[PDB]
């Protein structure tokens, strides 16, 4: 049907760009593209990653005798690197380990993980790999009022702390069911995409937040505008997004919105930001930038494919070593010291 | 002898310059110059006021239903309004009740109280005024370490909830060294007051510093300066979150306190307007100066189309490049 | 064990570039790698070189019949051109004579010879090479106090007149010891690269300062307000480098952070500039910019590979009459005139 990767092992990530090309040779080249492809020519894809290059860092002198801590805490929960796991679909095209891979990974590294409603993983799968850890769902708008009862029902009983809604459904020039919404689509003509709204509304934004009792995250934000629209409608976070260049062709980089909305948002909510994070250097501009938190996608999942859950723990190790290293070159003993790091404006670009 | 004003009554403030001129009536020119003034010919206390005119409110419309509420919490106190009250020393110079008579004026309303260093009244006449509302402690450093060690043990005694350094005066200037002496050893959150550049920001958190109180203390200390608020985004965008903010040095106004709140601050510390209420009512006085900027910024946040106060700390604000004169 | 190069000639240096592909050919693979990478994936060692091209030189008429001289002064010393050696370890990677070949060019040349503390040659070696020449030691902040002592006293024992002190130390996508540091570490743990403070505090500055008693360099100055905060802390000289982009990644080409640190520094103590000079353009635009000399660094080394001392002396020659052309084209008599050069901003960037 789908000859997935099945082994584990531990790799040594040296860096997370060649964890594609690497996972291209032993995923499968339709699963491989459905991870690794963006929309249009994925010029805005490319734009997500030579966003980084706009802001540079500085070295600066240390003011403090203490080793480096990577530590932070988001919504009462202690993490042991300032990133969490964004939620991604089908983790089977990966690995046959799948969702459940995945979440061994990010509960023995110590974050978040985040659940898509787009799972090919039962709870029950991926709730053996979490093993206690803490978990965030995804969701999709239905258009059907019943069906976002019924995903914030399992939500809260699957023990999420967090309710991430997506603003995007469903662009470019599946092997497998999804049993976490066919376990309420069953029987109803959705459960035989078309399900969501295309966009939500702050409409939507106050529905959810009204009836979800837990504090709802509105992913998929690029202008300030919106930030605050999706607070005042009772949004409790902001996740900054262009889902990896999956959605809208010929938009900024990810990374180039972030600080017009943290400015905005200014304290009001805690704030993830993603969407081309392959370096410690992009975490810490990140948070220099306004976010709390970066969420990770494509480098853990291709670390998945080389090598299951130990090959995902990798990626996160490499994360968190190299930030690490950020820290000392930055002067900065712990997350916080990151938020007040300033960088360098290269109006050059990325050919300088 | 010095004969302060005395006598205590509600005034019905429609704004608050006016203030400065109807206390220059009753207060004694020496006392009233001591407050009034500012470093040089006043040219960066004119630079205070004239700053608030270099980012513009835009009207907007609203998005939520329910009337304007104005309360914030800072440092997990709840307060009625977002601004607390100014460390100033020696209100007996514009009223026979002193610092008694602040400090009744701002528990009254339901904000916190800053007691100076050079307070005129003792511990325990303003500890009657506050009837058990917060206060926070404004210290300078002194030379001796022992000093320090026993003004922060008696401010913690005392109840105080927070530990106000002012970085110009004891040291006329602190260090870094000097903030993480008084964090290490204050048991209380410390606020560094006199704040200006960015760089003192991050370097004072480092230091351990719990909040950043930007201000030129009214302009009463270096001039030929910026206007407090025009350094304030700076230092916001570089403290990032880490710690609380107060701003201060010029607040007069309503959509002072808006544009304050939508440029980082989290409250923002109000001054001379409090005195001259002081001097010309006492306790009920100084009370009306409060009570007309919580209505005043009410009014600012329904035409701002704000619900709360976390809707103020989103607003965009027009940039003037023109500057006074428009 | 290694097999460096030990022929010893002159080269005919047309330019630094092609240098580098040169000693590939004659440097064994993993000692040409050590020296020529950098960082990630080279974006900021790219970025070093590009920087030049961001203030362009203007042609001038001349003001003076004088034919142009490149000597100048620093800490007292003439030099023969405003050039120094960087300091860099290990350069029997590159030829069998090491740091002794290296400080024979330079003495030779008439420029200073900076010492790396993780120097391969012992400094009777380097000694013998430096025949009564000025010299510099480079040193990393120790975690024990007693080692700092330790190579204070071995600088001014080796005649040294100012000490460099490196802010960072030790990030990419060794045959022999360090006899210098050895000298003193032997018997301690440390002598059995963690010794060192990964970054330095103003407090370490002024430790070093107040004990050496010499003009302290601090090296790895990126931001103004280091510069200002090491000069407070007592130093005598700043060293605007990013090590040639062998540290931090994602940051600026070092050209691009010099001006605003000189602005900052403003005549305080001497600037010593590195990290991409490549031309005797690049000597000129530094001065012009506010540094007083600049450090020579790799092309130094690839001349060494391929022709010990006196291959390492062609490249200082090239750089000095290289430098004198471009006196002729700006109409500049002397060093000094450089420092007043106009220079045309280039918004565009690389590309042009
Ligand atoms: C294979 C793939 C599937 C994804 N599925 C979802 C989805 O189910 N729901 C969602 O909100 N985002 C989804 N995303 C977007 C991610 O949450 C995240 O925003 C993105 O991976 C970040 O970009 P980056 O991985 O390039 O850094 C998906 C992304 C990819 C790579
Ligand atoms: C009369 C006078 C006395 C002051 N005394 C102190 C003091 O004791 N300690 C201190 O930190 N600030 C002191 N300040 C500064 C205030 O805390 C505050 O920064 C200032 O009043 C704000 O400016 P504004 O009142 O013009 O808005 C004083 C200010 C004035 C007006
Ligand atoms: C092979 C290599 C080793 C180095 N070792 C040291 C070192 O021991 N101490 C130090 O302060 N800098 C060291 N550096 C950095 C240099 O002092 C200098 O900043 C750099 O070579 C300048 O960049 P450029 O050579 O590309 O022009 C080293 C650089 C390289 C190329």
């Amino acid at each position: 049907e789908y000859n997935a990767p099945s082994e584990i092992k531990y790799i040594d990530v040296v860096n997370t760009y060649d964890l594609e090309e690497e996972a291209s040779k032993v995923v499968p080249h339709g699963g491989f593209n459905y991870i690794a492809g963006a929309s249009g020519d994925e010029w805005t894809k490319r734009a997500n990653d030579r966003a980084w290059k706009h802001k540079l860092l500085y070295p600066r002198l240390a003011q403090d005798v203490e080793a480096p801590d990577t530590s932070t805490e988001i919504l009462g929960h202690k993490i042991k690197a300032p990133f969490i796991m964004a939620p991604i679909a089908a983790h089977g095209l990966a690995h046959t380990t799948k969702e459940a891979g995945t979440a061994r990974a990010v509960s023995e590294f110590g974050t978040i993980m985040s659940i898509s409603a787009y799972s090919g993983a039962t709870f029950e799968e991926i709730s053996e790999g979490l093993n206690g850890g803490p978990r965030w769902f995804q969701i999709y708008m239905a258009k059907d009022d019943q069906q976002n009862r019924d995903i914030l029902d399992e939500a809260k009983s699957d023990g999420a702390t967090a309710i991430i809604l997506t603003a995007d459904s469903t662009n470019r020039d599946y092997p497998f069911g999804m049993p976490i919404v066919q376990r309420y689509l069953r029987g109803t003509a959705e459960g035989m995409y078309g399900a969501s709204k295309q966009k939500i509304s702050p409409r939507d934004i106050e529905e959810i937040a009204g009836h979800s009792g837990l504090p709802v995250f509105v992913k998929g934000i690029q202008h300030p505008e919106d930030a605050d629209m999706a607070i005042k409608r009772g949004a409790s976070g902001i996740w900054v997004s262009n889902h990896g260049a999956r959605q809208l062709y010929e938009a900024p980089g990810s990374f180039d919105t972030l600080p017009a909305i943290a400015e905005r948002v200014n304290k009001r909510v805690p704030i993830v930001f993603d969407s081309g994070v392959r370096r410690g250097e992009h975490v810490a501009k990140a948070l220099a930038s306004g976010a709390d938190v970066v969420a990770l996608g494509r480098p853990v999942l291709f670390g998945l494919a080389l090598g299951g859950w130990q090959g995902a723990y990798s990626v996160l190790d490499y994360f968190q070593k190299d930030l690490t290293r950020v820290m000392q070159l930055t002067g900065s003993q712990n997350v916080e010291d990151l938020k007040g790091l300033d960088l360098f404006d290269n109006p050059y670009g990325y050919e300088y």
